[PDB]
């Protein structure tokens, strides 16, 4: 029993993290086979990021002026290019550490766990959801661009995630592997803003599972509702829609619990008109967001990694 | 900016565990040098659980009745012995990637991370605290005994927590590394109940200092109070009193915000009388307890490790 925020454990990525400095800018950098990944502002001065042109930063680089630090190691940087809004610097050495993995481009809802670093050093990590507006709400200091968002799958790690910068509402933003930001932004320095956030349903509705399936069971009532009704709602507190592909998702939470998932809509569209008169779900007295079907099932069933 | 919860990486952890067969039960172990460390129940049968009498139970087993694997490898247990409700399996092959480690019994109020473990499999990782009354609100399911709790203190994993039951409440209970069980408990299937729970006063004043830190203010008051004032009040709403330590442990913070342990306990004591009148904190809208006064700083300041 039990419920947690639980992170994936980070042992393999933990052996990829390097440190790579550029003039007086140091953060870090993802090191897989012979090929190291950063954010390309690495190479931006003070000057620059107001309108930075990066092709003409890059032409104005060689080879010699990126320092790749490995731990003690210093690993010399034979070739660079620019894909997108990451920097590719080809490394003489192959890292030995190198697991299976994939990159991934994850959609709004999805959850991953980030480890964050500083100097090519692992502080921490945690677990947070790609927002619908396309930030995450994590927890990151001067230094940590380059950290890298993940998931495990059996064997394999999925990178799904490279931050870049701070929005001034204290979110944050970042790219893919292939270094194309998720959400509107860029990378200069210019006013930039997030579209307004909603609530993520079908995970608000994994998670009155896990408290189901925990024992906390207050909130269930007898009614039933349909999607459309249930939508209707929802749009008023801005919650996303509800689709037919979110009620099959739930499918393997419903079957193990006997509650239809449209009965639980019904307990949801409640606690939305009346609140929860000051008692808790799973030790919240909020209605969470950041627990994928998955997450739930994975938690809740114990599936292990290789 | 932000503000999460934070564990440690855990790669140095995940290389030590292992797998330990006796009979039809299998759960985790702890491979440190040429030792592994796993709980001792796992040599009881079902018959042996309401009443077990482990000395007995131990002169009946020999080394080959005890399998142990690392992965596909198997280790050979060449010795065995008890100490205190941990069983030690001396083992021919000492870990190659035995950590820098110490074994610390820790108390009430500190944090640590779990490592939550399935047939020597890491599963995930997460933040806990170990509560007044000794017990940890953590996650785990079948199999999950053996999984360990730990700190990283730069280079050094100090481990702390072995798991070893489920209470009927739902929340969970071990040892340190010695085998000592934290709180009142013994390992058998007897009708035991934990103490009364509360709240870690100093760890919610540190919680609303990283609040002050990340700009959410409206709970700031002009007053001040004194420690005997506040404590009246805090016994009243189930709060641990709180002690001069305390106060100079929160000094760092008081320092970085300016705003005195003792005005914060004035803010403290108007959210314990008038609530929080459905406002949030930090994205929580009840008061948090599982953030000690150095995790707080650790993320507000951005410390890593080797
Ligand atoms: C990576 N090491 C670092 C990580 C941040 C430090 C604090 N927490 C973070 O996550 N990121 C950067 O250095 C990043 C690089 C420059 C400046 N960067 C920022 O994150 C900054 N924010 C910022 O400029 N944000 C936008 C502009 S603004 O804040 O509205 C302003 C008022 C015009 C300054 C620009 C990007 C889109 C959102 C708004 C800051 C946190 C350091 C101030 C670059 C963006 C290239
Ligand atoms: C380790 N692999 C496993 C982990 C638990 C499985 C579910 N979640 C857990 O954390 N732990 C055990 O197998 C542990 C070993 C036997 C039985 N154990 C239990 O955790 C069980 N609880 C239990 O017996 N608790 C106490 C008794 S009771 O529940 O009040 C009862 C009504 C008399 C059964 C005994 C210990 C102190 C607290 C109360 C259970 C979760 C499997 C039912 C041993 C305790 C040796």
């Amino acid at each position: 029993s039990g419920f947690r925020k639980m992170a994936f454990p980070s042992g393999k990525v933990e052996g990829c993290m390097v440190q790579v400095t550029c003039g007086t800018t140091t953060l870090n950098g993802l090191w897989l086979d012979d090929v190291v990944y950063c954010p390309r502002h690495v190479i931006c001065t003070s000057e620059d990021m107001l309108n930075p042109n990066y092709e003409d930063l890059l032409i104005r680089k060689s080879n010699h002026n990126f320092l790749v630090q490995a731990g003690n190691v210093q690993l010399r940087v034979i070739g660079h290019s620019m894909q997108n809004c990451v920097l590719k610097l080809k490394v003489d050495t192959a890292n030995p550490k190198t697991p299976k993995y994939k990159f991934v481009r994850i959609q709004p809802g999805q959850t991953f766990s980030v480890l964050a670093c500083y100097n090519g050093s692992p502080s921490g990590v945690y677990q947070c959801a790609m927002r619908p507006n396309f930030t995450i709400k994590g927890s990151f200091l001067n230094g940590s661009c380059g950290s890298v968002g993940f998931n495990i799958d059996y064997d394999c790690v999925s990178f799904c995630y490279m931050h870049h910068m701070e929005l001034p509402t204290g979110v944050h933003a970042g790219t893919d592997l292939e270094g194309n930001f998720y959400g509107p932004f860029v990378d200069r320095q210019t006013a930039q803003a997030a579209g307004t956030d909603t609530t993520i349903t079908v995970n608000v509705l994994a998670w009155l599972y896990a408290a189901v399936i925990n024992g906390d069971r207050w909130f269930l009532n007898r009614f039933t509702t349909t999607l459309n009704d249930f939508n209707l709602v929802a749009m008023k507190y801005n919650y996303e829609p509800l689709t037919q592909d979110h009620v099959d998702i739930l499918g393997p939470l419903s079957a193990q619990t006997g509650i239809a998932v449209l009965d639980m809509c019904a307990s949801l569209k409640e606690l939305l008109q009346n609140g929860m008169n000051g008692r808790t779900i799973l030790g919240s007295a909020l209605l969470e967001d950041e627990f994928t079907p998955f997450d739930v099932v994975r938690q809740c069933s114990g599936v292990t990694f290789q």
